[PDB]
């Protein structure tokens, strides 16, 4: 039953409209990230909604930890992309907006790239399957809370330890756990390194010409400096 939801509420494709026409430049495909980063956010949000569970948690604590969780889900989620449809030799942001190295260089988010193609290349080399894959993306939503707690905190721990256990019936197993769970903390450090980059482009994006959505731009200005300044912080296994 579980995993069956988990496979029915899975989002379709979703593009960046991104014009390939055009020589890349860093304001194009940035501009190009921050609204395909706007459109998954909407899918994200009916995602999440229509989770086992997941309407038991307050409304307010519902909307926050989708708004922390967003580019970790994202993060995971095009890491298999970039595994299942192009064997991680380039990502897989979208259909229309793929990175070969040459634009990983040129959206100066390089780093980020990289060890987004490594976790990519993970899921190969640990085997992932589609549904460890599903009920490891839907845990990622439960791993990341507020120092100074949720408004319904016992409900959340319970959500979170309930998909723990399906992750477990998935398995069955020792060994896997273990790799899953090292899998999943690694996209922690990931999310973080975008979230710092996509603050300090904010900050100075009327200087380099980049559009931000205005969802985006209320939630980087709002809630990501809540995680980079640890009042947020993820939920790591290890
Ligand atoms: C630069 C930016 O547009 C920033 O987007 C943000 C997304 C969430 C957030 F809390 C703050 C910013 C971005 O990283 N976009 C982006 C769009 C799509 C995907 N994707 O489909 O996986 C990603 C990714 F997760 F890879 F890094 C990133």
């Amino acid at each position: 039953i579980f995993l069956n939801v988990l496979e029915a509420i899975e989002p379709g494709v979703v593009c960046a409209g991104h014009d390939n026409n055009q020589p890349d430049s860093f304001a194009a495909l940035l501009s190009s990230l921050n609204e395909l980063g706007e459109r998954q956010l909407v899918h994200v949000v009916k995602w999440a909604k229509a989770l086992p569970g997941f309407r038991n948690l307050h409304v307010d604590d519902q909307m926050a930890v989708i708004q922390y969780s967003w580019m970790g889900l994202m993060v995971f989620a095009m890491g298999w992309r970039s595994f299942t449809n192009v064997n991680s030799r380039m990502l897989y942001f979208a259909p229309d907006l793929v990175f070969n190295e040459y634009r990983m260089h040129k959206s100066r988010m390089y780093s980020q790239c990289v060890r987004m193609r490594h976790l990519s290349q993970e899921f190969g080399w640990l085997q992932i399957t589609p549904q460890e894959f599903l009920c490891m993306k839907a845990l990622l939503l439960f791993s990341i809370i507020p120092v100074d707690g949720l408004k319904n905190q016992k409900f959340f721990d319970e959500l979170r330890m309930n998909y723990i256990k399906e992750l477990d019936r998935i398995i069955a197993c020792s060994r896997r756990f273990y790799q899953l769970t090292k899998l999943l903390d690694s996209v922690q450090p990931i999310a973080r390194e975008l979230h710092q980059f996509a603050f300090d482009l904010l900050i100075k994006s009327h200087m380099v010409s980049v559009d931000f959505p205005e969802m985006m731009a209320e939630i980087i200005s709002v809630q990501v400096p809540k995680i980079l300044s640890g009042k947020v912080k993820p939920i790591y296994f290890h």
